[PDB]
């Protein structure tokens, strides 16, 4: 499912998301918007193997399990494959375990490169919340 922004905004509040760890919604939704562009489908796969999962990006080398990245942990303790759900529930329940880890949204680049230091509230603009 892709997502709008407003739509997901709503959807990560309900799920407890709007300041956690001391991160504002916005934040959360940009990280989306430039991880997955708003899909829950999307995948990548890196050069050392593993590979990005969901509107989060999830990686398999530390958060889940997809059975092809060996080394892995799977520190959410799910499969890599419950990330690709419409239901962003285990999204983000794995993203609160790695965002409260130790480097906070740092983990995510696109986060990190793209939103880091922005006017991140632009991205709740006019939504019903």
């Amino acid at each position: 499912k892709v997502f709008g922004r407003c739509e997901l905004a709503a959807a990560m509040k309900r799920h407890g998301l709007d300041n956690y760890r001391g991160y504002s919604l916005g934040n959360w939704v940009c990280a989306a918007k430039f991880e997955s562009n708003f899909n829950t489908q999307a995948t990548n796969r890196n050069t050392d193997g593993s590979t990005d999962y969901g509107i989060l990006q999830i990686n398999s080398r530390w958060w889940c399990n997809d059975g092809r990245t060996p080394g892995s942990r799977n520190l959410c303790n799910i499969p890599c494959s419950a990330l690709l759900s419409s239901d962003i529930t285990a999204s983000v329940n794995c993203a609160k375990k790695i965002v409260s880890d130790g480097n906070g949204m740092n983990a995510w680049v696109a986060w990190r490169n793209r939103c880091k230091g922005t006017d991140v509230q632009a991205w709740i603009r006019g939504c019903r919340l």
